[PDB]
């Protein structure tokens, strides 16, 4: 085809975990979507205690923003590299074919900008992330990755073939980090990159994160910035992680429909209490809230999740119901 | 419904591996199912070494107790935190909807009891834990976890929908503990809980375990209590572990139907050597024996199995079958 | 069946990643095939900085050669453990049924040689390794397994039945390395297996792997030893790792099919972008390549891949197609 042809749409994507407005079925034929991202170098505070890192960043989250399209959309990608940036970046988008997956064309440095086309051939959600040769690692782990979901054109479906339709969807972005640490266990700080780079490698290769985080920081994912929900309604979460194994459970609830390993084609293993998101990969689960309350949604090495940052919450409005659970008796001496 | 017109039965549980009685196609309607645990902080002796930690425990063991319900009954758990405790406990069941699996309702302080009735609404093994708000992953890795078995009414079924039956029912409890260690790698000690906790979460920020083990001990599932099974005879083994993943493997065996998530509405994995239980889910494996002798069943990181603790035996009873495997020439110099 | 009756063939291995020769639909009916391998100790590079370890093999290699027979045909192994080696070895096939995999009835000293005969009952790909009583960890991970490939005896089909069949296999064993450090981060080196022992348990306990190597050592799967393809050509991969979790990806490309867990009679996991191989297991994945250059095939834990070594390279022939992907504006200053 002369893609040439094809309708195009632009699309300015929003911060994680919201995600730019699109359609479930699709209402067109074949489309060119036109995303750009700006990547942005930039300290980030990441605890509670003020630790600060230098982030990589692809439009200035952590992480980097959803994009939407369906099967057999192309996609269209205006990557920028500001001068005001230091280093070399590229993106790789695991749902594409070729040119390790865009990486081989994507080089920019400060001051350069590129267009990269490629046709999202497989639906399913999918990790993107940049990759520069010989650098990998250090730019994947100090948050230069985000998701892609390539929806099927007439949306999803369960294990039996029948439609399901979200009424909301989020985007959790899980980072581990690797703060060095010298002989007393303390963070050690740098000065510039080039600096940073050998105990970067070094904090690496130990292969336990100092941090691991929804949405950046600590905490994130809370408080007035808390996910929301009523009863009734059915959510998406996608969750990426593009360097190390997660383990998702919405405490309190549960994914009624999982594709784990974020892949549409299949079907969703059902009921899941946590489920298994390999690194380098992303997934997604569906769920029908059917208590109000707060809910906890964490990566369920509960180290992981209460000591090392990768919990976030969910504030569900609407009714409680008693068959569901109830408090007999109340704690209480007797 | 008016949940008073249903039956009640109550359940006196029983110690890990073992289960207690139930029926696996469901003879009643749904019915209300009783249980009590009484919580007890105790000394344990976890290695060969006598390595002696604080442990926290459902009803005196760990891991607690294996629960056994069918789909759409009500569990009913009376759960006593007596004063000769120290600890702020509660129970979260990744069976339940709402309040945080329960854990919002069920916080008791020494000298207090507290009557919980959730529905279990999703057929599946499920892990059960404490969650006390701020100290989870400590209670956690503490021993205080267990699983809950909620069945099909109309028993397991195979990929093709046909029934399966087990004759046996073991529950495996897989726990990571996280004993501190100072600079030279020796394990330290503590007077209180309250003087305990910082070290206690420097050593699990490590994300490397001590001790992994199964029924509470190295060696538990060993010895004289070896699990046991007849040639012929058809198995589900439970395992379960609240925070860490595990790849269990039935050495000399296999899992021929294996729900590595642990929810019965999907169909079994056939066939599987290993399979990943994520940290925080239970599974299930079901096998039939064909040979006798000493199996070990593993998580199959080697060194976690053999150097860490995860690692126990099964003796099996019966007829050698040279066709599946025999000697054709033993170990000998020529 | 009198086992006498049937027919015998004789396969003389070859080194991994190739395969030996074999018929992916059984051309016969149920054989014993007969394998020999060669148990070798001996010094192997494992890194570009010069470190050198003791290895334990089969056949001179790690891993281990792949074996493969179809379902229900035998395998009859003849294990030899030449004099010149210092260690008692045996081998374990998670393929077979009893015996510890084998390892009850193998156990060799130097100068010894066994041979074992065992039914192979499930399709699939398994690992296979030495296991011998009180020391499995350290020959796992000092190199000794391997894979055994048991074909469907009408080939491998897809999710909706229908025959899948590969142009070319290669097998990757992925090898986790436990290379003792000392207080200053340095690599200690040993005498003799005895004076090693303690200090490779000690470094095996980090659970923090120094090397993880595709092929025996890092970068053996580039260069003049990169795996090939080219564009249309239908490829499986076999990956194995006997000790630890992985995650592989294809990067640039998918796993169109993929048997995570490597049991045939499953049904595949579709369009993975990464998949997860429990430590203990082999998987399977297929992919037909659209798109000619150099992939990177790694597991996607990007540490492990870009600094511990588990990264190898595709050189791929043929037509680049622009629809798949084009780099529209090439990297500019504008
Ligand atoms: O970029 N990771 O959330
Ligand atoms: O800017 N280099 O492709
Ligand atoms: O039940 N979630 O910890
Ligand atoms: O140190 N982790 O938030
Ligand atoms: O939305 N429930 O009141
Ligand atoms: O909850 N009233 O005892
Ligand atoms: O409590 N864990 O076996
Ligand atoms: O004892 N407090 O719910
Ligand atoms: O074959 N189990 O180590
Ligand atoms: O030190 N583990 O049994
Ligand atoms: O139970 N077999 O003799
Ligand atoms: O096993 N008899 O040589
Ligand atoms: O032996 N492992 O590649
Ligand atoms: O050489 N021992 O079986
Ligand atoms: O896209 N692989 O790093
Ligand atoms: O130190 N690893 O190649
Ligand atoms: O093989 N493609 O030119
Ligand atoms: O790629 N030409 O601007
Ligand atoms: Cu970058
Ligand atoms: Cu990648
Ligand atoms: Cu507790
Ligand atoms: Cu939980
Ligand atoms: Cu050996
Ligand atoms: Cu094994």
């Amino acid at each position: 085809v002369d893609i040439s042809t094809l309708p195009r749409v632009k699309v300015d994507l929003v911060k994680p975990p919201f995600v730019h407005a699109h359609d479930q079925v699709a209402k067109t034929g074949p489309r060119v979507v036109e995303f750009t991202m700006t990547i942005e170098e930039k300290k980030l505070v990441i605890d509670r205690e003020g630790t600060e890192i230098h982030a990589m960043t692809f439009n200035g989250s952590v992480p980097g923003p959803l994009m939407v399209v369906h099967e057999n959309d192309y996609v269209e990608l205006r990557l920028i590299n500001p001068d005001t940036n230091t280093l070399l970046h590229n993106i790789d988008f695991h749902a594409a074919t070729g040119a390790l997956g865009g990486g081989a064309l994507t080089q920019v440095n400060p001051g350069e900008e590129t267009t990269l086309r490629f046709k999202a051939t497989k639906p399913g959600v999918f990790v993107y992330h940049c990759a520069p040769e010989g650098m990998v690692p250090w730019h994947v782990t100090s948050g230069m990755n985000g998701a892609i979901m390539v929806l099927p054109r007439d949306g999803l479906k369960d294990e039996k073939g029948q439609p399901l339709t979200y009424d909301k969807i989020y985007y959790v972005g899980e980072q581990d980090f690797y703060v060095p640490k010298d002989e007393a266990g303390n963070y050690k700080k740098y000065e510039t990159p080039g600096e940073a780079y050998e105990d970067a490698v070094k904090a690496m290769r130990t292969l336990t994160p100092t941090h691991i985080v929804f949405n950046g920081a600590v905490g994130a994912l809370t408080g007035d910035h808390a996910l929301t929900a009523a009863v009734g309604e059915r959510v998406l979460v996608v969750h990426s992680q593009a360097n190390r194994d997660t383990r998702p459970h919405l405490i309190g609830g549960h994914g009624d429909y999982v594709w784990a390993t974020g892949k549409f084609r299949n079907p969703p293993d059902l009921d899941q209490e946590t489920w298994l998101i390999p690194g380098g990969t992303a997934g997604a689960a569906f769920y029908t809230f059917r208590q109000p309350g707060v809910y906890a949604y964490v990566n369920h090495n509960l180290i992981e999740a209460f000591e090392l940052g990768a919990a976030g919450h969910f504030k569900v409005t609407g009714e409680w119901n008693d068959d569901l659970m109830t408090s007999v008796v109340k704690p209480a001496s007797m």
